[PDB]
């Protein structure tokens, strides 16, 4: 545990919902709020990562019954233009281009995609992308790897501190049947710290030590949020279980709230 957290964290009282997805609307999920991230589906997706990221089919993301449904499914969809040869598809959903924001609390309930090979990821990267990842920031507000199902990863990634080179900043707790009920992974991220939680509990901190270096705090411009199920690399340390297939991470909301 290299950002260790042990404190309460909760929507502040001077904090206004300015941004939700609450997935009321069943179907296609809203084009005003996420984009599909199709990118690397023809090249191969990073980490040796084992999935197709299928874009507008419902099959791998949907809005069903109050949430966003991401499903992993083992099928080649061959008949895309931009397959890339996988065994596996899944949903990449992110606000780029839609919404970020400098600063605020980040609440999703969400139930995760269990299953020897799942990785289910609730994440935000910084909207100006000019320096790259990591130098850009990232954050990890919930990484589970299904081989270890019952732990939740809350992670930062800068210049400094990633996993590229292994200085992370980054702890983790656990949660009850996280793929079986809704728990609440959460952010509280100001100009001084960030905080990661679930369930109103920061088990991860990071300070921002006010050196005025990007390497060590990137996190004075806005992120955008990512959802997505990624199968294989760190999800895939005790292999691919053909049987767990389909799995699915529901996301019940998303919001964000800032001063
Ligand atoms: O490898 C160099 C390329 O990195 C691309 O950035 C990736 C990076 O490679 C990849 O490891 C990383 O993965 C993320 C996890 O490690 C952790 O942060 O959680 C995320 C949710 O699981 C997970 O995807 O993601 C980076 C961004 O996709 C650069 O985009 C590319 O330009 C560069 O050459
Ligand atoms: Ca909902």
């Amino acid at each position: 545990v290299t950002a260790p957290g042990n404190e309460p964290m909760a929507i502040p009282s001077d904090y206004k919902l300015v941004w939700a997805d609450e997935f009321n609307t069943p179907g296609a999920p809203d084009a005003k709020k996420w984009r599909y991230d199709t990118s690397r589906n023809k090249e191969g997706w990073y980490n040796n990562e084992l999935q197709y990221y299928a874009a507008g089919r419902p099959e791998n993301v949907r809005v069903e019954n109050g949430n966003l449904v991401i499903e992993t499914r083992k099928e080649r969809l061959t008949s895309m233009a931009d397959y890339g040869g996988q065994e596996y598809s899944s949903g990449k959903l992110f606000t780029q281009g839609l919404a970020d924001w400098q600063y605020g609390y980040v609440e999703v309930r969400a139930k995760l995609a269990c299953g020897k090979g799942m990785w289910p990821a609730i994440w935000m990267m910084a909207s100006d992308g000019s320096t790259g990842w990591p130098a850009l920031g990232s954050i990890d507000i919930m990484e589970m790897v299904a081989w270890d199902p019952t732990t939740i990863h809350g992670t930062i990634h800068t210049k400094a501190y990633n996993h590229v080179i292994h200085t992370q900043k980054g702890s983790r707790t656990t949660a009850a049947d996280p793929c079986g009920q809704f728990h609440t992974y959460s952010l509280d991220w100001t100009k001084d710290r960030m905080l990661i939680g679930v369930d109103g509990h920061a088990y991860m901190r990071f300070d921002n030590d006010h050196k005025g270096n990007h390497d060590t705090w990137p996190f004075d411009s806005p992120q955008y949020l990512i959802l997505n199920v990624a199968i294989g690399g760190w999800g895939g340390q005790q292999g691919v279980d053909a049987a767990a297939f389909p799995s699915k991470m529901e996301v019940d909301y998303v919001r964000v709230y800032q001063k």
